[PDB]
């Protein structure tokens, strides 16, 4: 049970670190762009 | 080990949950003045 439930957990995890990287990096780009 | 286990990953996951969308909020609100 608790090996897959982990399998399970830790894989919305690496949807959940993954979105959250490229929200921070995009937001970083669009800065960039937005810098006056 | 894997109930503490549990909990770590339960705890962090609701971390996220938590960051994600307060960057995506933001975001969000942001886009709405383009």
């Amino acid at each position: 049970r608790e090996e897959d439930a982990h399998s399970n957990l830790s894989s919305v995890r690496k949807k959940l670190d993954g979105e959250i990287s490229n929200l921070k990096k995009e937001i970083e780009d669009l800065q960039l762009v937005i810098q006056k």
